[PDB]
């Protein structure tokens, strides 16, 4: 029994950690086999902040003004290529702690494991979601650029995230492992905002399924909705839209408890409507939307 927070055990990912100084600038990188992954404003100057051309920087740059150090071991680096908003550079060591891994880009709703990091160096892990606005509402001090986000299923690790920046809203962007990011965000110190955000409403859903699974009730009633009468509801409260896919997804949950998806949804429907009126659901007097129906399964049974 018990429901928390729980994000995944940080060891894999912190044996790929180090540390990248381009000129006067440092964050982290992801040292995998021979190749340090890292984003490539590294290569900016304070002058080159908002309109960097990032290939002609780039090919001024030789691979002796890159100082890598993992631990107290600097490495050298053989080459050095761009992908997208990632820079990749080449050492002539492989890193032995290298784990089995994938890297994944992730849709809005999922959720991930961050290992903040500063100089290489981690400082702390938490779980975070992809919003969907595209941004993580992470926590992150300068200097923590080139950390990354991942989930391990098994012993693969499956690196989804690296972060870039913080937005005027204190949210945080960043991109993918190929350095597409997510969101219509670029690595400009341009005028960039968020889109509005919004409820990841199935992670609601499923959360609430947790909850009668904990043994929690009070909240259920006796209704229940059509799809789109709920979407009208959720649409004013901010709420994403439900899918047939997000009701399909809950299927297991809604046999595992007897409850149907539309049932929950109408149980749903009244708590936007009256809140939690003093009471708390798993240990929460809000809604919880950063827990997937994949999440669900695995921290309750
Ligand atoms: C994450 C980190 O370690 N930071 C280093 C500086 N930085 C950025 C440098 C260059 C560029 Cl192109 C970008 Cl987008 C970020 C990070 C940051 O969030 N900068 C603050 C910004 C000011 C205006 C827009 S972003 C922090």
């Amino acid at each position: 029994s018990g429901f928390r927070k729980m994000a995944f055990p940080s060891g894999k990912v912190e044996g790929c950690m180090v540390q990248v100084t381009c000129g006067t600038t440092t964050l982290n990188g992801l040292w995998l086999d021979d190749v340090v992954y890292c984003p490539r404003h590294v290569i900016c100057t304070s002058e080159d902040m908002l309109n960097p051309n990032y290939e002609d920087l780039l090919i001024r740059k030789s691979n002796h003004n890159f100082l890598v150090q993992a631990g107290n071991v600097q490495l050298r680096v053989i080459g050095h290529s761009m992908q997208n908003c990632v820079l990749k550079l080449k050492v002539d060591t492989a890193n032995p702690k290298t784990p089995k891994y994938k890297f994944v880009r992730i849709q809005p709703g999922q959720t991930f494991s961050v290992l903040a990091c500063y100089n290489g160096s981690p400082s702390g892990v938490y779980q975070c979601a992809m919003r969907p606005n595209f941004t993580i509402k992470g926590s992150f001090l300068n200097g923590s650029c080139g950390s990354v986000g991942f989930n391990i299923d098994y012993d693969c690790v499956s690196f989804c995230y690296m972060h870039h920046m913080e937005l005027p809203t204190g949210v945080h962007a960043g991109t993918d492992l190929e350095g597409n990011f997510y969101g219509p965000f670029v690595d400009r110190q341009t005028a960039q905002a968020a889109g509005t955000d919004t409820t990841i409403t199935v992670n609601v859903l499923a959360w609430l399924y947790a909850a009668v699974i904990n043994g929690d009730r009070w909240f259920l009633n006796r209704f229940t909705t059509t799809l789109n009468d709920f979407n009208l509801v959720a649409m004013k409260y901010n709420y994403e839209p439900l899918t047939q896919d997000h009701v399909d997804i809950l299927g297991p949950l809604s046999a595992q408890t007897g409850i149907a998806v539309l049932d929950m949804c109408a149980s749903l429907k009244e708590l936007l409507q009256n809140g939690m009126n003093g009471r708390t659901i798993l240990g929460s007097a809000l809604l919880e939307d950063e827990f997937t129906p994949f999440d669900v399964v695995r921290q309750c049974s």
